[PDB]
């Protein structure tokens, strides 16, 4: 009932949510520019987080499917998600209060994108 309900919005968050942030600034020869900087460090907390907040989803979705045993965190993100409540561990940027978790992964989902946009350019 609510599981599968829970299940079926996750998986659709998953394919919305672009998939892992290649983290190709990489250039030794860059290292002095500071916009080359600032967006390897940008790109790096993006890519680290994308792969936390995938991982964690996918975990979500395969514990709707029966297959694992949820410990204490997944509780607590579970019963995060429920409510509608942005996951605490999640939030890495700053959030306005009150958005929902639908509002938190539509503008991640922009970020990653723009962010796949600058990783490009810089490759």
């Amino acid at each position: 009932a609510w599981m599968r309900t829970l299940h079926t919005t996750a998986s659709n968050w998953l394919h919305l949510i672009p998939q892992t942030l290649s983290h190709l600034k990489r250039t030794v020869e860059n290292i002095k520019d500071p916009l080359f900087r600032f967006f390897e460090r940008e790109v790096k907390m993006g890519a680290k987080l994308l792969q936390d907040v995938r991982q964690d989803l996918a975990d979500v979705v395969q514990v709707c499917e029966g297959k694992k045993k949820q410990t204490n965190y997944l509780r607590t993100l579970i019963n995060e998600l429920v409510k509608g409540i942005l996951p605490r561990s999640w939030s890495h940027y700053t959030v306005p209060a009150g958005m929902t978790v639908i509002q938190w992964v539509s503008d991640f989902s922009e970020r990653i994108k723009q962010l796949q946009n600058i990783s490009l350019a810089a490759a």
